[PDB]
């Protein structure tokens, strides 16, 4: 199909308009105040909100170009999320602040190239000024903390997320189910986490979390690539007739396979999801074991001859439940045998002693951890459904964010940190004069996310970021309150992770647009 | 269906502008530091790029005419790549830059013969300039070198292809699998590569090498063309059961049978390819002999009353692998026995004993070269399969530019060598005052990709130009670090093949649309 | 400018509007990078009355008929 190509300038323009358009919608919502944004909805009524998130997801535009601009930001910003969990709207306002000044720069006839440095060099700078005024979010009484601010003043939940990182260590796998009593339950059981995500964004079940929860599911253990449908079928239509859904763990799963099953879930009879095994070679056939035996399953090897045809219900693994996402699966209680399990433990337990290299050790060392180490299952109990699928959903945010603090540590909340490190390095200086308004442009930038939130609530933002200025350390303006103090003790904290992340992720994509000579898309 | 005729200058107008267009998105990629383009995609965010082979193979404008003016750049700078393994772009760079100015000439009122005949006697010149600049590139040292500076200074990945090079000969076949550990590999395995691509490029299962990879499949030896598809179904469907892949080669397949396999295939359940048997006549009789010998098959000759309906599996041969591209098929570990290849290795090495002709000694020379010689595959090993599948394809880079520069040497890579023979042959005059005008331009033309590159960094290109014409041989500057030297001491090297393709390519195209006059092409 | 020139000089119309097209060109860059526009113009001018004194320094004399035809030759 003929193309529309666009040059330098323009093309740059209509990027601009593009992510400004983003941007303007999704700023309003920032502060703990936020504007509201409409959103239309086909049938009924339309849907009022104060979520970034939310409108991001919304906005396309219809001259593409612009609409180019936008889905960028769009990505970046979402990828600070992925890796945070949080930040979509901050990595937004941050990407808008700089690329507004950044492009307004290199049209006024500046060096794209020296912009983009000054960018780059302010950045460094800053995360590391951010590391600095980290603090540090280590033992129980810190992690529980941060933990019930984030869970909105919830003492309940910053006492469960710290005993279950006490249970099953800082780096162990952490799950939240549905609560079946008004009692909160933290129970430790067989299970294990790989870093792999689902073969198509279609077998999501569960639109909010944007993931696949099955319930008691069987396991699918096969060593080749699945690419016919054909060997399907024996097993297929067992577990078809056995009620329940189906997991599939092998070397990967090919188109010709793969859209029958995508159709074959939504709008279709099983309903099913697939996984490629972790790892690579060797690893993954001694690692797909490993699942085999916490499962209580067979693996169907190519090098014995068994076939996908000539397997049943019984060759299968089990678990009472599992959770796959963007790029993680976990898989939860499994009906393995203790003593099967135990005996493998030992026999990788064994295989530690050869020391042949240091990563070979390492390598079978984080096999154990997975298997031998659980999975540290939170049921969530309320008095009504309501208020639980609620409370649910708040933990599983405190979770995340406290996983973030306990990597990198917090920082001071309202866009004050961001603030704060831009305070500190305004005498930074490159070698180009335009090196410089490089840096100057992502100084300034710094202060949008705060004097954004300040605006968000009607108050001038010039004067509380003035002052946010004049003090040190975490002092900023907290907005809800309209009262300036340590932000920390307010309980006004990001983690470091996203601060950064937010900042990185704007970073990046600015100075790729910075650096866009060329833009090519389909013709109207 | 009615044509559009355009004539004489209109046609040129129009087919400038289409090249202008295609060069003005790709060459700003072209640097170690190049600028980015954006590719718009339908489903989910942009491709933003720094790559030009990407970028032009997007390229297609409304108006045709403009079209056919880019389409024809792009298509002589494939054939570039095709010959070497780069230059791509500097192929178009240099095709916009004789273009530009010979147009602008002819248009002028000047003489279009005459102007391609001063451009051919400057390419020719440059051609040689450029053989004498050139540095041997020969021992176990040098090429090792060769290699460790193309896949980015790893010396580990020049080691394997000095070792393959070592094992196999320079002429030998080498190719790249997938690594099962952390340890590279290099074994030597009984194999052939033959001169013949896909019959169509719809059986392309790999999109980025533009290639067909097989895992484990049979192989069909057939002595006929190929036009019912119903002599197929007693094969095909047996191997349809077998869960394999199938390789077809026979004299040929034609359209029936053709494209039932092609939509069969993509879309399709049995996932199959098929190529022409390797030469004609009286050597495809005992060229497809052998390599029925090689994989333990059966060749399905007429002369026998063997017909295809009449053959099982148990007729077919069998490899490990197998790749097949453009032009190019290569199997990889025949099952056949050792026994069984041997004796046809006595067969032929005692049938060159008959010396009638040093033709028939040279041509039974070569299928003992390929039965007995065999094919080197090269696992590649890493930590992680992202860094893994990432360091294959670097490998992969590195062994086409060693192969190119084991052929005809190497020199300066910042578009360096085209700025050095073009300061050598200023004094190059020919007859008409108007063929002068020609090798100027062509002249001119030589500084387009440095001079693209240092301003692709936003340094002043006149500036580093005139100071690397000051020097001599193979000093010039680097963009990546900003400093002069000799720019194969800091690894900074083109094979000499590639630069030579790259403007002898961007020769013919620019000549070819200097001596057009004429276009025809649909109505809009 | 150009027509200043011309009205004292009688020469370097041109020269004069080059300058003056540079100055404004490098002037409005900096003044789009945040930079006070009455600051950069005392810079300007305090640069010009330098470059003139230094000018004043470089000038010879010129009275023999030779130098004479050739300012005349290069006008
Ligand atoms: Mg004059």
């Amino acid at each position: 199909a003929a193309k529309d190509v666009k040059f330098g300038n323009d093309a740059r323009v209509k990027m601009l308009r593009g992510v400004n358009v983003l941007a303007d919608a999704v700023k309003v919502t920032l502060g703990p105040k936020g504007r509201n944004v409409v959103l239309d909805k086909s049938f009924g009524a339309p849907t009022i909100t104060k979520d970034g998130v939310s409108v991001a997801r919304e906005i396309e535009l219809e001259d593409k170009f612009e609409n180019m601009g936008a889905q960028m930001v769009k990505e970046v910003a979402s990828k600070a999320n992925d890796a945070a969990g949080d930040g979509t709207t901050t990595a937004t306002v941050l990407a808008q602040a700089i690329i507004t000044e950044g492009l307004k720069a290199v049209a006024a006839g500046m060096n794209p190239m020296d912009l983009k440095r000054g960018i780059d060099k302010a950045v460094t700078a800053a995360v590391e000024e951010l590391k600095a005024l980290s603090v540090p979010c280590s033992d129980s009484k810190a992690i529980a903390q941060v933990g019930t601010i984030s869970a909105n003043s919830d003492e309940t939940v910053g006492k469960l997320i710290a005993e279950a990182m006490d249970k099953v260590g800082k780096e162990g796998v952490i799950t939240v189910e549905d609560g079946t009593g008004l009692q909160d339950e933290l129970d430790v059981v067989e299970g294990m986490q790989f870093d792999r995500g689902y073969l198509s964004p279609y077998f999501i079940n569960k639109p909010e979390t944007g993931a696949v929860e099955l319930e008691s599911p069987f396991i699918l253990l096969a060593d080749k690539k699945i690419s016919n449908i054909r060997e399907m079928l024996p097993v297929l239509e067992a577990v078809a007739k056995a009620g329940k859904p189906l997991l599939i763990i092998a070397e990967d799963v090919e188109g010709e396979a793969l859209a029958t099953l995508v159709v074959n879930t939504m709008r279709g009879i099983v309903k099913v999801a697939a996984v490629k095994a972790p790892g690579f070679g060797d690893r993954r056939k001694a690692m797909l074991q490993d699942i085999a035996t916490l499962t209580g399953g067979t693996v169907i090897s190519e090098e014995i001859g068994m076939e996908l045809e000539k397997a049943t219900l019984e060759d299968l693994g089990q678990a009472k439940r599992v959770v796959i996402n963007k790029d993680t699966t976990t898989i939860i209680d499994g009906v393995g045998e203790e003593a099967a399990i135990q005996g493998r433990v030992a026999q990788i337990r064994q295989q530690i002693e050869e020391a042949t290299s240091d990563y070979d050790r390492e390598k079978l060392q984080e096999r154990v951890a997975k298997l031998a180490g659980g999975v540290a299952v939170i049921k969530v109990g309320a008095a009504t459904e309501v208020e639980m699928k609620e409370k649910k959903a708040r933990v599983e945010d405190a979770l995340h964010a406290t996983r973030a603090a306990v990597e990198e540590g917090v920082v001071a909340g309202g866009g004050v940190a961001l603030i704060r490190v831009a305070s500190k390095l305004a005498d930074l200086r490159g070698q180009n004069e335009d090196q410089n308004v490089g840096i100057k442009v992502a100084l300034r930038a710094m202060e949008a996310p705060l004097r954004q939130i300040v605006l968000n609530c009607g108050e001038e933002p010039s004067v509380v970021a003035n002052t946010v200025k004049g003090g040190d350390g975490n002092y900023g303006y907290n907005a809800a309150t309209e009262e300036y103090g340590n932000m920390i003790d307010m309980g006004i904290l990001d983690p470091t992770k996203v601060t950064r992340s937010a900042l990185q992720y704007a970073a990046s994509v600015a100075g790729l647009m910075i650096t866009t000579e060329c833009m090519v898309t389909d013709l109207p």
